[PDB]
């Protein structure tokens, strides 16, 4: 007969899917890489620096802001050091500047903190923002500092978009267990995979008029580009930076390479517990300014591809395929011992 | 011969977060393991000669959940682990049962020592002599609580229910150290068999166990949101200090001894369905329960539940691929400390 | 002026035997000092400059228990003696902290050397001082552990949990080298003073330990079975070598001093003595009869576990001829027992 | 001068000889393993724990004079410091206590805090123990403190011995370059195989009436009982003891393996060009059980040596040299070792 049957909808990553090429009329060095951030606040490139204790501190952040993006400075500090933080980037020649807050009985003494340090953004930044803590936390902020741009996350739904949209954000951060550090879909069991998440929240804030950014889990430009063809208005990203030169952290020299330590917000190190990130190493990469360089002409490159003279352009008309293990087989170079680096594969 | 469906495990799916006005220290982990036994956690030790003794079954009672004594000795013997947890303060226990010719006379034993629930367990629940068996025990005994086991249809949790089953456990070929499904080809991915039978439980009102299969905490999260009053595992407690068996060292690492109830070893106490082998030693249980406890109750602080029944109630899944797997998964770090709850 | 009750002591009194299913062996000691802190053991030193510096905190915790560090020292020098404690391998340690000036400035070290619990501890805990030092220390460090006393009183017990206290400490002048009740008047014997506060701290969830008057192993197992969540010795731990002080000879016998921290000694109007009691050698062997006393009570009582313990707990009162029946009599002792005088 | 460079002969470490069997009358558990370490202090057992910031400290020295040995409190802290930490130990019991003390300009304001906090012995310690600086040290001390026990160290040679011995030293320490974490012979090219080394300063040792300690390089016990049976009084280990629970230093899981951290005093780490490296040995819970088995073969030994003291064993022991393929026989050969035995790993 007519059988009954599970409903379970299959959710993707970046690397389940690839964008299908379309009539190009552009150059890779024509497009723009503008984006609205917030209706306040644009960025010359859709790129953030999370963050975290091993990625952004006012250091990083002013190497971003002079690239173009943005960088979040971490809230692992005191109150007082983190005010210091965003203030030296704000007197480093007008630079963009953001920093983290959390759901915290102090939470208005930091943000009263870092507006006074002129602040341009404030990331309101937990592990579940489909919560009353920060529906609660959006509403205080915006009803004391109304024009303090707010971005709340993190979340990974359209109703988490239309939650905190109505509570008062100016922009939501979507990501849910992709960090590469990240152990919460496997202590707690939550979370979507990225580019579903990222596609369905920004499909729900282009209907409400807010942007959306993909925290997490990109590793190559080409995974950018996918999200934001799939309607982020930024990357926002920790393991690409976090070895670079402008990181916290000493360069740490081991059998002849160079390392940098990089670790969860929710690792036993970062917190001091049920923790649900990890504690490692990564790849020293030299200064920020030459990862930038990669991933900007990979993301020209895919926009070429698309024939997308903005990124606005890219997200109307990217068509997406799914491939399976063995397309990804095929996608990555196989079949040759390679012998030179390539700036921008590893 | 046709092909039903696609079938899951836990690794294949995730759950959506929900709205949430309720914190991980806010959330209640009480669970009904039959209408008249309640665990203050919805974790259980395995009846394996390797897991549960009285040693492990007084640790998991005084944590909130519930040992089952294996039944891999005497009768006397078994009785008398039985009656040193319920000695120990009133100590929920359970013991194992097989369908065998004396299965009244070791019944009969745990009940004088007073156990709590009679696990009737073996290879095939979904069959005439489990059925016969559990309706045989019901009748000498109609108030002694009986799990049946194990089973992975919906036709099984009728079948069970009918017999007079209080409680059914689910898992054919999840175990770690399970070779069913490989040799005799048969078996249904957990998750989905946890779903499917607990589904059918809750229109009979008969609750049922995960039982095999669990590795991390968030596998637990995945089995109480798919319907299972509780929890059952092995591998995950067989390295701790109250296990049965030494700690042996070998190359600088602590190990103990884990193995199938179905493979050579234990069954000489030949076409096994398990194998036998070593675990990393893992020290005192309590130190394990509070990692599980902790991922548990983060997991329903993500889906908005303050109890067990609203997580089942509001989780929604979605399935994820192996490329899915790869980023839910720590990847793309050389991972150089210890976490209490992940390993590689 | 008005006589409330007879108020007894533990000599006034034995436990009634239980119907008993528990072996002593297979009985368990935890016992919750506070909501965050556990013990093995339900036993802590005293802190007074003759029983607990960190040399006997350690010990203390080695062997389930804890040892509270006494503040008869510098503020440099008792956070080195709980730094000392702490990092000698995750092991449980407390500090003493007065009704002082540098209360805070005191409290602020023993925290930075990452005290486990503090012991804001004076002659009379139910008074404004302690009141508002809870309150003060609480609004600083709302996390931080923290014991009041000394009380006698359920509405001390109450006072002190409103202020913030998340244990109460039970003892005015049992204390074997006290004289508070000598030379003040003023004390209620021990087992009612446990009882009536133990019954209200279980009203309001706040435990509450019995501090001074024991001597054998027995009078424990009355503390706890009254309510007590824990038991605070000087005297049975003085003449361990783990506490301060050398081992004295006389006599071919060797001893050690104690001596109150409110006497002539301690405080360079008294309310307490200085003098000698027995050298007993290494803490681990009075540790084992005491828990081996405490576990054979709880096998006679039928408790598994200390709360059950409590609540099958009831008591009759012995005369002093009652009191002559239960120790030994008319039998001249030949033969040294390690339990017993 | 007209001397010229010679090579004068081969010299031999532990592994490099064995001992010869000889006739017995005495069991194991008949002989006696006390030592004096200087003619007025005792040891019940000959061994002692080294003077390192990854070894000994209060802890462990209690621990070690609690089995009968001795430890020497490091001098990696401030004078007060080590005060404070021979205090805890004398305090404990009257338990013996060593303190090292270096060639420094506040040497006797060391020596001065240490003595109040009645230490029994100090060790003059530097790199190179042959040397005006260590020579002109003891004289000073043994001029202030003329009842103070001494030993004075590193020494590789009969010459320093004499010269030590001349200006005043109760005892002398031999190695230079034998240590687990030592890089001396290779950064400088200068040291003695330790066995030689041990049996020639012994030797001059007795003809002068001074006892000498074997520092460095043991690693079985049976490379202890070579150490004693060559004419050392006593025996002091690094790396035997740097896994143990007594010694200073967290326990860190790696991979399902336990360390601790073991590093050179004059690695760059500690020093805060290096003669010492950095890094992490096995854990190996109390130092009870370490001795046990040290004791055991070393009592065994001296079973098969017919020695029931340790001024016997000296007496009557006879060395062979192995070869390496002798060495191949002695160690375990053949074999798939799948069972730990508690004295002997790798
Ligand atoms: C990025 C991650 C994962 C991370 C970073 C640093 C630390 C963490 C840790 C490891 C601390 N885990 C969580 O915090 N787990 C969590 C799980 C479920 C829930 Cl519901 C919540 N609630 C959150 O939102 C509430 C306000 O509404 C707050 O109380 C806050 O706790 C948290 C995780
Ligand atoms: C958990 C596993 C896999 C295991 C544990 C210990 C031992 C086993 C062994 C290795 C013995 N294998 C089975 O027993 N294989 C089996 C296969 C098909 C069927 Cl139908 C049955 N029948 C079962 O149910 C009947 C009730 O009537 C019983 O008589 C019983 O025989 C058994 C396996
Ligand atoms: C008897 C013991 C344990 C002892 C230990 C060391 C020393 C002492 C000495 C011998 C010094 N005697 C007292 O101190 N006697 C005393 C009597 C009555 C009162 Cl009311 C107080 N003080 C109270 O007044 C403040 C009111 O806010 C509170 O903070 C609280 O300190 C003290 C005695
Ligand atoms: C145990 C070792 C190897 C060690 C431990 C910690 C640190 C060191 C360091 C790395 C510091 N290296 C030396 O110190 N190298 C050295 C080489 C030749 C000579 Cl001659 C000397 N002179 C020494 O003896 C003189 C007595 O007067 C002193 O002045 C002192 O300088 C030293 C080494
Ligand atoms: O410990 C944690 N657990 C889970 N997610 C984390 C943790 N720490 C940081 N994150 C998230 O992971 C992102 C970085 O991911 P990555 O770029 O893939 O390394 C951050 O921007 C946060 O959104
Ligand atoms: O040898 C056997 N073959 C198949 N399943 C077994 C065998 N022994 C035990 N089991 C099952 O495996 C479960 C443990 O699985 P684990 O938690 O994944 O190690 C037990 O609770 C039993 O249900
Ligand atoms: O001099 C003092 N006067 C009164 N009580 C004291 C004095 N010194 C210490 N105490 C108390 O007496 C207890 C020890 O009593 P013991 O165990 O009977 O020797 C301590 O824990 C304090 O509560
Ligand atoms: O960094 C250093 N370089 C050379 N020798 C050292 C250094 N640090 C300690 N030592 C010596 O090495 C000994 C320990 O060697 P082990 O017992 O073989 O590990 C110590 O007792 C010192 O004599």
């Amino acid at each position: 007969s007519n059988a009954m049957a599970r409903i379970l909808k299959t959710a993707y990553t970046f690397d389940d899917v690839l964008l299908v090429p379309n009539k190009s009329e552009v150059l890779p060095n024509e497009v723009s890489l503008k984006t609205q951030l917030t209706k306040k606040i644009q960025l010359n490139i859709p790129l953030m620096s999370a963050s975290m204790d091993t990625v952004t501190e006012s250091k990083m952040a002013i190497a971003m802001a002079r690239e173009g993006g943005i960088g979040i400075i971490h809230k692992n500090m005191t109150i007082e050091d983190q005010a210091r933080e965003v203030d030296r980037v704000k007197r480093s020649g007008g630079l963009l500047c953001g920093a983290s807050i959390g759901v915290t009985n102090d939470m208005m003494e930091r943000v009263d903190a870092v507006v006074k340090a002129k602040v341009d953004v404030i990331v309101l930044d937990t592990a579940h923002g489909h919560s009353k803590g920060v529906i609660e936390g959006v509403k205080r902020i915006k009803a004391k500092y109304p024009e303090l741009q707010v971005i709340a996350g993190n979340i990974a739904t359209p109703e988490a978009v239309r939650d905190l949209a109505e509570a008062g954000a100016d922009c939501v951060k979507v990501g849910i267990g992709p960090g590469s550090i990240c152990t919460t879909r496997i202590v707690a069991g939550v979370g979507v995979p990225q580019l579903t998440a990222v596609m369905d929240c920004a499909e729900e804030g282009k209907k409400l008029g807010i942007p959306v950014i993909a925290d997490g889990g990109l590793k190559y430009s080409g995974d950018i580009v996918k999200a934001l063809a799939a309607g982020a208005c930024a990357a926002m990203m920790g393991s690409i930076f976090a070895g670079c030169e402008e990181a916290p952290g000493a360069i740490e020299i081991y059998q002849g390479r160079s390392y940098k330590v990089y670790r969860g917000m929710g690792s036993l190190g970062a917190m001091a517990f049920v923790p649900e990130g990890v504690e490692g190493r990564i790849a020293y990469k030299g200064h920020l300014a030459d990862t930038i360089y990669q991933l900007i002409g990979g993301i020209k490159s895919g926009m070429g591809y698309l024939g997308a003279p903005t990124l606005e352009n890219l997200y109307e008309n990217a068509n997406f395929v799914v491939q399976t293990s063995a397309g990804f087989r095929e996608s990555h170079p196989h079949d040759i011992n390679i012998t030179k680096e390539a700036p921008n594969y590893s």
